[PDB]
């Protein structure tokens, strides 16, 4: 016995499956989001759904006020937000319920592993309608609230999201302010606090305090909890800047080879120079400068006469069989698994080498770090640079290796409302162009 | 410019250095343990130091108590610790003060990066002295908090290791026991906690409530800091066993071949039978099986009749260029980097390969997933094996690629103590010895 067969896309030693003639072919999770409105609470539910998709656990947001501008007509006031507001507050349940069953349909139905459930949940009565929903679903249910009331913090979120929703378009920067105020304050009286010292002592739960200077974690259950709390403890909302970029162009890239550990072509030292004078004309206060290990990103930020910090995590897919190899002896030495990649990119594993799938797990490490730090230059490599990118733009596993990143461009990533603005900066040098589209 | 130079033994690549004729050549922290006597104080401190030394950050721990067992005689009762001793009392702050110094020494001048100080540091007094020493060091302080008042639990660890203590060798199991309740009663009056919400507001520190149940954090303000909470919200005291193995002998085992993922040898597959009818024997209640990706552990692994999940993590050790060779073979093509990795074994990396140093850095979330989970058994390959053995076992970087880990034999660790208890269970099957000493 033992007999197994690699299979043939991801590499992965599975039995030899000699099936008879008649073949035959972990509980998810309700992340209850829960706070005042302004609160960071969609800000929160879009990042962690972000972070959590890109490591590869299924995530998706189920936002009650989404159900609800769906429901009813265009918004007219807080009016609709008040507690005597009978009408309102039956459609606005319905709303929540309706929500529930799509994350129902969701966990249990299409293989997702994580809803996060982005509504108020200020109320113990409507925390323990979700509990019941959870228990009797056999879903897990982990609550993250979010305690700010700072009046700079809740004006700043009505400022930067709020009056910009298509809620407030037919108001005015200030009557939207003014009456997203008093929807708060709606909310105000009903409000009971998650209480882990008593009520709440066996929920699973994290309290995010104070934009998360503080936190009160109670009895986090499993591995996926225990990721979300130490990515909550990491993320800021300081002012930033992400620049990537690849390194100069190399000697592997004039001749159309793939992998190796080549220096710069004269163009990429030239790149290396003018990134230099462009890094200079940035002006900025403390800059993190991160490489690869392999000797083309460590030239290039030579060039800058700045520190930088060489990580191994940062280092190129690694092509196995196929490294320092152009294309096209790919295609002809290896023609089987040239096809074979060209049809699953992402999940594709070169022989004694590396997938996207691979990358996305080594770089987790690297996106952990990008979070904590301000402004951060990484000069890393073609693929790497896909999976960062896809990170911060939110692009799926089946895009992301496919995401254009040219040489000698620098991707300037400013982190705004809801994503990143990308903002693209070709620094004037030739060089080959290595994207490859897809068949 | 831009001229760089590979580096022999990490194969780093160094700007050359022309250094003319004559030649020229961030912020330590202070982990601050507070709590009553028998809160686990000294257990987090070790199990914290053997994380951090093991992930590359040098810890030490600096235990008052051992100081003033070093100052003072033979131990005779709690009368010792009366708050109104006078003479004990000057001895107690005189030995903090000399551990402290020994703390300076460490972090200024020994190259330490973290120093953990533990005592009890019961008092805003002692706390606010501590502080004023890391200021004027310009050394960071961090306040890990165990709070448990559970007499179960404050019982248990008065068994386990505080009656085995030097303290109470000429005292029985009942009246240590009896001593030391009266002695944790004299640090209860002065007992003031930390308190985030008013008095330490600004001060950096975890509370850990009831053995890890509940956890206040307040103001993370570094990489190290972030890493330490969640180690602290990853790790249990939930009774269980560590089984650790190598894969049944290989092919590649016994041609003395290098990495490779060729299959089980005859006596490999003898090995994973009687692998099963061992893990059979076990009677376990719920065992988590995990293996490498390669072929040899998965076969292993298949023998079990067991689920088993496959970690890229835990696949051997890159060999570069010298994958699939026999150290004959090496010698004869590669005698530099032979000769190089014999001196250097823990630093050296195989060109386009590893070092044990990349196999830690790799591992990492395997050691974390390790903590979490109750029963796990891991089949994997002989630098993988050393790695996780150094964690469990507290082995330096330099005694690491020594570590012996026959084939065939399965390292049973059950965690006692400060430590891990290790039994070896040789299956009685056999097979070639890849164990090669120092030269
Ligand atoms: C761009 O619009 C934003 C709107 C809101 C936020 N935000 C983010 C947090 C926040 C909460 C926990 C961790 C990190 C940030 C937060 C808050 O605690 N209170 C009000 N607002 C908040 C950020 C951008
Ligand atoms: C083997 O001797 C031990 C002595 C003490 C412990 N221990 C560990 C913790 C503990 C604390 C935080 C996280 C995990 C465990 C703890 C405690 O909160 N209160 C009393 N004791 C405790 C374990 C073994
Ligand atoms: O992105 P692709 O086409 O999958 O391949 C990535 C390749 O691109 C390069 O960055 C250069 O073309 C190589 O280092 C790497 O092998
Ligand atoms: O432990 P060493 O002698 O440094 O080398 C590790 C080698 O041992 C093996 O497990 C088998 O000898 C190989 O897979 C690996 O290359």
């Amino acid at each position: 016995p033992l007999e197994l067969t690699q299979s043939r896309v991801q590499k992965i030693w599975v039995p030899v499956d000699h099936r008879p003639s008649l073949p035959r072919s972990n509980s998810p999770t309700v992340i209850v989001m829960v706070g005042l409105p302004a609160r960071g609470k969609t800000y929160i539910s879009k990042k962690l759904t972000r972070y959590l998709n890109w490591i590869g656990v299924p995530t998706k947001v189920f936002n009650v006020g989404e159900y609800r501008r769906e429901a009813v007509k265009q918004y007219s006031s807080y009016n609709f937000f008040r507690p005597d507001n009978e009408e309102a507050m039956k459609v606005r349940k319905q709303c929540a319920l309706a929500a529930l069953r799509d994350v129902k349909s969701y966990l249990a139905k299409e293989g997702g592993q994580i809803a996060v459930f982005d509504a108020t949940n200020t109320t113990r009565e409507r925390r323990h309608m979700i509990l019941h929903f959870a228990k009797e679903n056999d879903f897990k249910a982990f609550f993250i609230e979010s305690v700010c009331d700072d009046p700079t913090v809740v004006a700043s979120n009505i400022m930067e999201v709020k009056i910009s929703s298509p809620d407030y378009k037919d108001c005015n920067s200030a009557e939207a302010m003014d009456d997203f105020m008093k929807r708060i304050s709606c909310y105000e009286a009903s409000y009971q606090p998650l209480d882990p010292d008593k009520c709440d002592r066996d929920l699973s739960l994290i309290k995010v305090i104070d934009v998360g200077r503080r936190f009160l974690v109670n009895r986090v259950q499993d591995h996926i909890q225990s990721r979300i709390v130490y990515y909550l403890m990491n993320i800021h909302v300081q002012p930033r800047t992400i620049y990537l970029c690849r390194h100069g162009e190399n000697e592997h890239n004039l001749q159309g080879r793939i992998g190796g550990d080549s220096g710069l072509s004269s163009r990429g030292k030239k790149f290396a120079s003018a990134l230099s004078k462009f890094v200079e004309e940035q002006n900025l206060k403390d800059l993190r400068v991160w490489t690869s290990q392999l000797k083309s990103t460590i030239q290039t930020a030579e060039a800058l006469r700045l520190p930088y910090e060489q990580w191994k995590a940062l280092n190129e897919i690694d092509a196995g069989v196929c490294e320092e190899l152009t294309y096209e002896e790919i295609r002809d030495t290896y023609p089987e698994e040239y096809a074979l990649r060209e049809q699953d990119k992402y999940y594709y594993r070169y022989p004694t080498g590396e997938s996207y799938q691979d990358l996305v797990q080594r770089l987790e490490p690297v996106i952990m770090e990008l979070e904590r730090q301000e402004n951060v230059l990484v000069i890393c490599h073609q693929a790497v640079l896909r999976c960062l990118l896809a990170y911060f733009l939110d692009k799926s596993a089946e895009e992301m290796p496919y995401l254009k990143c040219p040489l000698h461009t620098v991707l300037k990533l400013t982190p705004v409302a809801y994503g990143c603005r990308v903002e693209s900066i070709y620094l004037n040098v030739e060089s080959v162009c290595t994207h490859r589209e897809r068949s």
